[PDB]
């Protein structure tokens, strides 16, 4: 997360981290006791899922293995369209004040809405600085029309753009798959942006969760 600050402790109980070799690989969100929602870009054969702590490396956190994942079939590595994946936990997440399900959206939030993106990704770019504590930043939803001026026809209607005018405030490598929350609901998953990160007036691009409700629910049902 670029130009943010540590999240208030206990305010992101639905946030998870996907680890590989005890290093941060991606962010993600807890959907229910069995399922993590993240970016299809985060695909691995095995995951170690961190839950229940704002601190990576915290002994108090749950560490659950996951051997099954399902990327949305429309996912493209060329264009990052349909950048979403469900990760099936090997054992159920044990819920508490530090481990809760995210509220999935019914509606899409309009452009101009204030949102919060969170993650353990680098706070500097190109030089890397991975924090221990979960970082937060407030961004605003940007219209597809304004976002098209920067990314042209690489943008699809399933993607959501967010940022602040003339600001470095954004998500970066490590935050991928993480949550963008607007008005109590999950509206996006960190997908892509420019590199180096935190370039002013280059919006962060997210998978627009409200367009993928049916697939999310059907997939969890199918692979229960």
């Amino acid at each position: 997360i670029i130009d943010g600050a540590p999240c208030a402790r206990g305010s992101h109980p639905w946030q998870v981290a996907l680890l590989s070799g005890n290093q941060l690989h991606c962010g993600g969100v807890l959907v229910n006791e069995r399922w993590v929602l993240t970016a299809a870009h985060c695909k691995m054969n095995e995951y170690t899922v961190h839950l229940g702590s704002d601190t990576l490396g915290d002994r108090r956190a749950q560490r659950i293995k996951a051997s099954k994942s399902f990327r949305h079939p429309g996912y493209s590595t060329q264009t990052h369209v349909n950048d979403l994946m469900l990760v099936k936990l090997n054992s159920q997440a044990r819920l508490s004040s530090m481990v809760k399900k995210v509220r999935l959206p019914s509606r899409c939030e309009p452009p101009g809405t204030t949102c919060t993106v969170s993650g353990w990704g680098t706070t500097t770019s190109p030089d890397v600085t991975f924090p221990s504590d979960l970082m937060c930043v407030d961004v605003k939803l940007i219209s597809p029309q304004d976002c098209t001026k920067v990314y042209k026809d690489l943008l699809e209607n399933s993607m959501l753009c967010a940022g602040i005018p003339d600001s470095k405030k954004n998500a970066c490598n490590g935050d991928s798959g993480g949550p963008l929350v607007c008005r109590g609901t999950l509206q996006g998953l960190v997908s892509w942006g420019t590199f180096p990160c935190g370039q002013p007036n280059d919006p962060g691009v997210y998978t627009q969760v409200c367009k993928f409700t049916k697939w999310i629910n059907d997939t969890m049902k199918k692979h229960r």
